[PDB]
């Protein structure tokens, strides 16, 4: 934030770095005129007057860092509930460098309240496809909640926990809700259209969401990893979305020894001169995805490739 945010603190950090410059250089000038001096036998206030500007800088950045210490407890938030995800299935792990990278892309696209509202938009703009439905809606409500009980008072923060109790059949109440949002919210509790009401709570705060589209335009490495429930199948997906880019798509099943070595040339052709690779059901194979794709893994250009998993499954 103090790098790319604000240009005073950059600006102010580079003078401070210049200013130190500056003085050794004139402490080694003045010990070089000395000897010459010796062996002989307005540098220094202007040094003396940077130094002395230069003194009451840090009083600001930790006033600074003090008004911002709020979005700190929040990114604090996001990235534990991330990484809770990671234990309640094995699937989800979510590491330092990815959110690090997010909150890069937040500024490579009430200040606070602005820049607290990109973070929490990019992070779940990105975050959001990696889960299924019922996790993609308990992580948006989850957000919905961290965000409105920061920014707004504490009987609304009681009225969301007693109506999300009554949601969850645990505790019955009349909340005491504080227009037409409180009507819409009643009439579909009061019609046990659950399902209604999660919808109307997903798009009374997130306006913006990723299609498949949408999250294989915004990427940038060129090895991805993809899922799904076994009575699903992202194949025709994948095929139709190759159709619409105008990329080279081959389908490439696992299975036998053939077609371990029929899959290790044609990455080696895609590498070569580019293209599109979906390896469909890379559990077949699991030791030889675990040694030949993790070692081609661990620099061409218009290469990407696909890999299609099972939720329920290794």
């Amino acid at each position: 934030t103090l790098t790319e945010e604000n240009a005073e603190m950059q600006r102010k950090r580079e003078d401070l770095i210049k200013l130190n410059t500056e003085y050794r250089l004139k402490l080694k000038n003045l010990e070089k005129r000395l000897l010459e001096e010796l062996n002989n036998s307005k540098e220094a206030m202007n040094i003396e007057k940077k130094l002395s500007e230069s003194e009451e800088f840090f009083p600001q950045f930790d006033n600074l860092v003090e008004e911002y210490s709020i979005i700190g407890k929040h990114s604090v938030k996001i990235f534990s509930m991330l990484e809770k995800f990671g234990q309640f299935h094995w699937f989800y792990g979510i590491s330092i460098g990815q959110f690090l990278s997010c909150f890069k892309r937040v500024f490579i696209k009430t200040r606070v309240d602005e820049i607290l509202w990109l973070l929490y938009q990019e992070v779940y703009c990105q975050f959001s496809t990696a889960l299924d439905k019922k996790f993609k809606m308990i992580m948006a409500m989850t957000m919905f909640c961290l965000y409105k009980f920061d920014i707004e008072s504490e009987q609304y923060k009681e009225a969301v926990l007693t109506m999300i109790g009554v949601l969850s059949e645990s505790s019955d109440g009349v909340p005491k809700l504080t227009n037409d949002d409180l009507r819409y919210l009643w009439d579909y509790v009061t019609t046990k259209s659950y399902i209604s009401a999660l919808n109307w709570f997903k798009n009374e705060f997130f306006v913006d969401e990723w299609n498949i589209a949408d999250v294989v335009a915004n990427s940038e490495n060129n090895y991805f990893t993809m899922a799904s429930e076994r009575d699903v199948d992202g194949t025709f997906k994948l095929i139709e979305l190759a159709k619409a880019s105008k990329e080279s798509l081959k389908i490439i099943p696992l299975g036998s020894i053939e077609n371990l070595n029929y899959a290790q040339e044609e990455i080696s052709k895609s590498k070569i001169e580019g293209g599109w690779i979906l390896l469909q059901n890379i559990q077949m194979s699991l030791s030889w995805v675990k040694t030949y794709l993790h070692k081609h893994v661990e620099e061409h250009e218009k290469f990407k490739m696909f890999m299609t998993c099972h939720l329920t499954g290794d």
